[PDB]
């Protein structure tokens, strides 16, 4: 019996090698949570959240993606989800949850996404979704702004033969927008947070990256994730016991400002599922790590865990 752990598996892609860390409470195991980062960043800025996590008793399981922080450091590879299509980042959770379970084989499961770990746990849940106790969206996105106008464009370049070439201008298509509600940004990603401070750190950790697009092909992935989650026709393929715990910020770009994750809770509920939203006014994307709100934002889904085990 292991406790903290620092491991390696290969990716779906067949070439990048994913690393992970599994996390273990010093009380006796009540659950596990695996957490799902976002596009750009890593698993170990989760530490804080991982942390409590394991003094409420819970076991928690994180890797970096294909692309993102420790994976792509020891590669070298930071623009290329590779060759096996948009399911990649979802096979790899797969592969993570397959080892801590082998480890921890009858507790309850639950995944928390924040961002495009939001999106990576919704296709998860809709395609892996058995055996799953709850699901934790953080920073999720309704109908993402031009991703379905992206998405032929795309892939006819991939078609044409140019999937491993990067073109910075279709991710400023995607993306250039998000600072629209906010006066004088200082920067392109002030969306991540109205803290200056937590912006500024996110730039300068270098297991973060804003600076290597993604390659044509990774981008087709990922508008693929955005707009394969959309409607009751994704709400429908999660299996209706997994009960939804949904948490952004009003100020967030990414979930059209509360009510692109309003709409995600309407098709859930739609279709039959128990969800919990909460939105917190002013705060925009990272409601987890804004330091006025994180306490609560964690024992928010803390309870919610805890209302599913007992
Ligand atoms: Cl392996
Ligand atoms: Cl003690
Ligand atoms: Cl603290
Ligand atoms: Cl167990
Ligand atoms: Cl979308
Ligand atoms: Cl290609
Ligand atoms: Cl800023
Ligand atoms: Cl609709």
């Amino acid at each position: 019996t292991m406790a903290f752990q620092e491991l390696s598996f290969q990716s779906f892609n067949g070439k990048d090698n994913v690393k992970a860390w599994i996390y273990t409470p010093i009380r006796k195991p009540r659950g596990i949570v695996q957490v799902v980062h976002g596009f750009g960043e890593h698993s170990r800025r989760y530490l804080h959240m991982i942390l409590k996590f394991n003094e409420a008793g819970f076991v928690v399981a994180a890797d970096d993606h294909v692309g993102h922080g420790k994976t792509a450091y020891d590669s070298g590879n930071w623009g290329d989800w590779g060759d096996k299509g948009y399911m990649t980042m979802a096979e790899d959770e797969h592969t993570l949850r397959k080892i801590v379970q082998e480890q921890y084989p009858d507790l309850p499961y639950f995944m928390f996404g924040h961002s495009m770990g939001s999106m990576i746990a919704r296709g998860y849940a809709a395609t892996h979704g058995a055996g799953l106790s709850g699901l934790i969206l953080c920073g999720t996105s309704g109908r993402f702004p031009n991703a379905s106008k992206l998405l032929p464009v795309l892939k006819n370049l991939i078609y044409e033969g140019k999937g491993q070439e990067t073109d910075l201008s279709y991710l400023e298509e995607l993306m250039g927008w998000m600072t629209e509600r906010i006066e004088q940004p200082k920067t392109p990603n002030d969306w991540i947070s109205s803290d200056p401070d937590i912006v500024a750190d996110h730039a300068n950790d270098p297991f973060n990256n804003f600076t290597t697009p993604p390659n044509i092909r990774s981008l087709y992935y990922f508008v693929q994730m955005m707009e394969i989650i959309v409607g009751t026709e994704w709400a429908e393929k999660v299996p209706v016991s997994i009960p939804i715990y949904n948490i952004a910020g009003d100020q967030d770009p990414v979930g059209q400002y509360g009510e692109g994750v309003y709409a995600v809770s309407n098709w859930l509920v739609q279709t039959g599922h128990h969800v919990k939203t909460k939105v917190y006014p002013g705060h925009r994307h990272e409601i987890h790590n804004d330091r006025d709100i994180r306490d609560e934002v964690e024992e928010g889904i803390i309870s919610f865990i805890n209302g599913i085990i007992v």
